[PDB]
């Protein structure tokens, strides 16, 4: 038997797996596939053999995010500065400018003053107590009408709506005001610090810190994929899909909110939990790497097309490149290529698509999801619950993080809490 | 005997005074001076000959001061837009850009941050109840402190406290962030209104309006002097420095609060009033008109300089043109022609000054000051008070206007006031 037994092998299991061990407990690290990161996940392109590319998580900010910024000095993990945009090719409108804070000085009252609304909408937002417990119900509404609301003219109106499409992965009329505010705090009550938050990358890829941790870690379990946790005995009980059973005084749920589902839990997880871990979240983000001919560096582009956003992501050669664009699933089939080179004509008109590379990270069964964002309505009702201890049970990750959710950040902050919940006991 | 005595032919007594007879009363008019307008003052330039300038107020915008736009559309008077600027020069240090909002984007958080604390303080300010009766003493501090306290970064900073110096006529260790903040509510809780309101002038002189208006007063009286007031009798008694006194049921005041202190009031004023009246408001402000060789069209700078903002004003001929700067007179002396060519070339360096031309309000007996603004601690104590009928005696006045202080729109929403009050009677 171990003191603790976590589930799940990406960030926030390496970190609570590696803290744990460190503080003297016996641990067991059980990871259902085939590699360890999760979410962060870094491999060759699909496109351009030899060129490492990053499928999910990448960008970070060292000053928003202090525990990965200790854990890169750490183990001397290099970061570099995102190729800094210089070419601006907005679909805004024609009064919009073509820089990378588009609005003219004819938005600039409205901006102002929509500005204040934002600001002080989201500082009804303690970050501490959970958006189920701040009576902030009249904001969890779909953006689109928090944004009518607002009433801005059109380039301040499509850029903000447009950013938000990307930042949350779910289109206007899916997304909860309530949500966007929410991220809004979390960056130091900042509007612009939801994109300037996008600082850096990994220059060798996130593997790099994965692999650093790992190494830390004694005892890891791949292709383990855990079906059942079972307090009702006086030591938890962990089945797995193909194999015995594990037993620990404590487990870590260290996987993503909409695999939840899938684990039977004995005795049942509190009632006011198990509707929204049914529904699961509604996270729809779709990242899509897209190889391409024609296209200069450094380019920027945001706009009200089915891409609300299309930028630069790294140099192929002297005439290709990759670019990144965020959509939703819900939206968009990024298998379907004559609407990935409608989708980035309308941006790029002379710039020819060679081919792309994405993770369905919804279809895949260790995952079935993205990011996380709440469907309207449910944060409301139930948040901070979802990442509370059920007796020997933690819960821990990006997706669950009251002060950072949806980034790696929120797998370390969670985790941190769980490690510092075990060790008092 | 008259139903109302006037005393003041600026714009407010004037309003009043027509607005009175068209009601059907029987109104005089007293003006101490040679000319109607107050300060609205249109003339001959003083280094231009035949070039007709404005040496006092000069700058409205249609929406947001409607009362004056009614009095352009009234009697048919053209406005246009001010020169618009082309060219930035601007003083706020080597990170700053050279166009109308020079905050350079490392500087965008601290300004987004600033805006809201800014917009928050100015919406604890409800613009009808008085600046004393609000229980914001807390605010009426010194503003380079209060600006202290924002804690911004080098631009932005010096181009907020430079329109400041500008807007307030006071340098920031003698303005109030009370009225700073209250210049803000009164532009519809905007801080870029504050600047935007500068949007047109008189195409042929603020004289335009004042003559329309005149035009529709049967009774005037120039070089007549007010020195007494006196309403302890049935009928108010004014007395005139060199001349037999006159009678009226009602008196509105309409002169510029700095000189109400000369004229003896029977009986006294109330209390409350007496020692801000004694002292006077603070109101510094230096509007200088400079005659220049060198200068390109459509210049606009603001910055360090013992002069905040230096800009474009008209075209003379084809290498000469007026600037206009502002500054305060307690700071800067404009007779100091020296001193004037160092603060025009700090920003200007090629520029040839060849003449100014100003009009010491703050010498003149008629006026004592320019535009309204308090010492710290003034307004807080005892404000809308000073626009208040003591018994059958009116006071109006930009002086004293809640909703528009310092502007002409303020002077006729005053008047407008006071007209009301007396036809209800
Ligand atoms: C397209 C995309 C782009 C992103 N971009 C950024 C970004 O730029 N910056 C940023 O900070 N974040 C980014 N993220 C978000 C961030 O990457 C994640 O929220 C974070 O990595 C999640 O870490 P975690 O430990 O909570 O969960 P995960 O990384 O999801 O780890 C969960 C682990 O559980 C395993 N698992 C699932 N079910 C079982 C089971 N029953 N038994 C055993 N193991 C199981 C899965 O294999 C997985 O390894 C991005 C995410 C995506 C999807
Ligand atoms: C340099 C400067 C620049 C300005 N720029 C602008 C601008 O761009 N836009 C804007 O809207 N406003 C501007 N103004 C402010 C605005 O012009 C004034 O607040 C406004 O005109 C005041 O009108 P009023 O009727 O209250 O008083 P005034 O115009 O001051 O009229 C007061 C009248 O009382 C007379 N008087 C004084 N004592 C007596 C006495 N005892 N008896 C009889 N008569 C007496 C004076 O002669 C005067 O005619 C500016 C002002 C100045 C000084
Ligand atoms: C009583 C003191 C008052 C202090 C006043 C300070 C503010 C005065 C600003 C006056 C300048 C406004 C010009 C508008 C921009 C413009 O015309 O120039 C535009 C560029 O302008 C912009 O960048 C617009 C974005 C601004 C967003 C508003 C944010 C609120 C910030 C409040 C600022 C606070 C200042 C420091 C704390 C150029 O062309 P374009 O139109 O094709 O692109
Ligand atoms: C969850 C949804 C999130 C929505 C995010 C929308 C905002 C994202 C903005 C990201 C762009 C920031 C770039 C900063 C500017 C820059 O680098 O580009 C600068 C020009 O930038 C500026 O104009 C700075 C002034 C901005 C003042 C801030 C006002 C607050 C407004 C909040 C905006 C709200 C948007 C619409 C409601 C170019 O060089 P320079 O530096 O030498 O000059
Ligand atoms: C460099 N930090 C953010 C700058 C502003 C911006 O618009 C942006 C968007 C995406 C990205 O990768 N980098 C920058
Ligand atoms: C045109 N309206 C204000 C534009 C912005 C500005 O900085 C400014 C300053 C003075 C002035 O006369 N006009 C404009
Ligand atoms: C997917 N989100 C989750 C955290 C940050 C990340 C992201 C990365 C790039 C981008 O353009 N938008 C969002
Ligand atoms: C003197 N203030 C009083 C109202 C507006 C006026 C003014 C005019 C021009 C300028 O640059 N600053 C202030």
């Amino acid at each position: 038997m171990y003191d603790a037994i976590v589930v799940g092998g990406g960030f926030s299991g390496l970190k609570a797996a590696r803290d744990l061990t460190n503080a003297g407990k016996k641990v067991l690290l059980l990871e259902g596939g085939e590699r360890l990161g999760g979410r962060a996940y870094s491999r060759e392109s699909r496109n351009v053999p030899g060129l490492r590319v990053e499928i999910g998580g990448a960008y970070l900010h060292r000053k928003h995010h202090p525990r990965l910024a200790a854990e890169l000095d750490r183990y001397g993990i290099p970061t570099a500065a995102a190729s800094e945009f210089t070419s601006f090719r907005h679909r805004l409108g024609p009064t919009a400018v073509d820089q990378a804070f588009p609005i003219p000085g004819s938005e600039a009252v409205a901006v102002e003053a929509a500005t204040y609304t934002l600001l002080r909408d989201a500082h009804r937002i303690d970050l501490e107590k959970g958006l189920e417990n701040q009576d902030l119900e009249d904001l969890d509404i779909p953006l689109n009408e928090y944004v009518d609301k607002l009433d801005l003219p059109p380039v301040s109106r499509q850029f903000l709506l447009a950013w938000a499409w990307n930042m949350l992965g779910q289109p206007a009329d899916q997304a909860s005001a309530l949500w966007m505010l929410q991220l809004v705090a979390a960056h130091h009550y900042s509007i612009l610090g939801v994109v300037l938050s996008l600082d850096e990358v990994f220059s060798n890829g996130s593997a790099d810190l994965v692999d650093a941790m790992s190494q830390e870690i004694p005892e890891i379990r791949l292709q383990t994929v855990v079906t059942g946790i079972d307090q009702s005995g006086d030591v938890v009980n962990v089945t797995v899909k193909d194999g015995h059973a594990f037993q620990a005084h404590s487990v870590i749920v260290a996987t993503p909110m909409n695999t939840w589902r899938r684990i039977v839990f004995t005795p049942a997880l509190p009632e006011r939990r198990r509707s929204v871990i049914e529904e699961g979240h509604g996270g729809q983000g779709l990242k899509i790497l897209i190889h391409v001919r024609g296209a200069e560096a450094g380019i920027e582009c945001v706009g009200d097309g089915i891409f609300p956003t299309l930028y630069d992501y790294c140099e192929v050669s002297e005439s290709e490149r990759l670019l990144v664009a965020f959509t939703d699933s819900g939206s968009f089939d990024p298998t379907d290529i004559g609407a990935v080179k409608d989708a980035v004509l309308y941006y790029l008109p002379e710039v020819e698509v060679l081919g792309i590379d994405y993770h369905d990270w919804i279809a895949d069964p260790l995952f079935e999801g993205p990011w996380v964002a709440p469907r309207v309505g449910q944060f409301s009702r139930v948040h901070k619950e979802l990442g509370e201890p059920a007796g020997r049970i933690h819960f821990v990750g990006s997706d669950v993080s009251l002060e950072f959710p949806g980034y790696i950040e929120g797998a370390l902050e969670t985790a941190e809490c769980a490690v510092n919940a075990i060790l008092h006991s």
